[PDB]
């Protein structure tokens, strides 16, 4: 079947980013991991997180623009930008200045594709959470004792040539839930904005409560949750 | 239902339309010019050639493991690594070996079942030399003057590896071969032949499906 070889070949793309996002649960240090992207096959959602010499964690929600195979070439790029700078400090940081080398390399005629992205790097020894968000998409929600709120924080999303990023730092209580989500939020825009914060929280904070939703969606939606307790 | 896929489909194929080069493209009295023939769409064969420094150019024919989507990928990966390369080494330069180490490392481990198969070039204008790197298994390129090939990764190793005359041709192939004829040693001694009595140029190439493979071709010439 003519329709037959290029859903093998579709699922050819969605069966290579399995393999290049991480696994799920992924607890460190107390802190659980736990992400889920839900794909036409070829998702522009892609969630990351890696270990940064048993001292920092960083983990990131990145969308980019539309979705498809077009933008899930994009994916793949910012997975291999991200592991190389590691490399690349070598074997012998703001999160701004990453989101920085993701938009230099971005800006290059690289397919005319933005990335929007929040970008978050914890101090596992000093319960620090240090985030940095480039993209208008939905702020990340955290989760504390029943009720949760949005860490607001303006801008790029890197399509521009000047960085002009600002990141914040925030502590960690010794129980909270940060929740990360993608531009699909069904699961009136800005009261629309105000269900997940509560949404989030009368609902169990755990991807538990995600898994339960597996008739596609106009967007892909991929969301990332960490908590510790 | 196959509509929209094939509308997906194609939109991958128009942003690699774009990110190789313009062709038939003359420097220097170096014409380089390439054919990438895709199967599905999306092709794991890859090629490019970029400017450096006016002095040195660089080219590449890039096989990816298989084809499709799953290996359309890995080309973005090897369009950005080189070109980003060129802006990192700046002023110092210093091996198609060493690039070609470069993109090793990139891949592997960050990737699973999708090893690059290449043939990688670097000539130098000014002195006429031009030093050749293999690190696939990939048909050698063709030599032009009379025919010939020319002596010469997913593992962790990294063992990855010449006088021009006045009027020369070479040219790059992919693993594809269609001979139309009734003849895997004996296909592979028929490309320095066919290429030879047949237009070196990539006129001829122009004028001549679809699977098993993805076919691609990089042919430089200079008279
Ligand atoms: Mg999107």
């Amino acid at each position: 079947a003519s329709l037959n070889l290029l859903q093998e070949d579709q699922n050819a793309g969605r069966q290579v980013q399995m393999n290049m996002l991480p696994v799920t649960p992924w607890s460190i240090e107390g802190l659980e991991f736990s992400h889920r992207i839900i794909p036409l096959y070829l998702s522009g959602d892609f969630v990351d997180y890696f270990r940064v010499d048993e001292r920092r964690v960083a983990f990131y929600l990145a969308d980019v623009s539309g979705h498809g195979a077009s933008s899930a070439f994009v994916t793949v790029l910012l997975k291999f930008m991200t592991t190389r700078l590691l490399y690349e400090s070598r074997r012998n940081f703001k999160p701004s200045e990453v989101l920085a080398h993701i938009n230099r390399g971005l800006i290059n005629t690289k397919l005319g594709k933005h990335v929007t992205m929040l970008g978050g790097v914890i101090d596992l020894e000093k319960n620090s959470l240090t985030y940095s968000i480039g993209g208008h998409l939905p702020l990340p929600v955290l989760f504390v004792e029943g009720q949760a709120g949005y860490l607001e924080g303006r801008g790029p999303v890197g399509l521009f040539d000047d960085a002009t990023y600002d990141d914040r730092v925030m502590e960690l209580p010794p129980s909270f839930s940060l929740s990360l989500f993608s531009d699909g939020i069904l699961d009136l825009k800005e009261k629309e904005a105000s269900l997940p914060e509560q949404v989030a929280a009368a609902g169990g904070t755990l991807d538990g409560l995600r898994q339960v939703f597996g008739a596609e969606m106009p967007d892909d939606i991929a969301l990332l949750v960490l908590s510790r307790n």
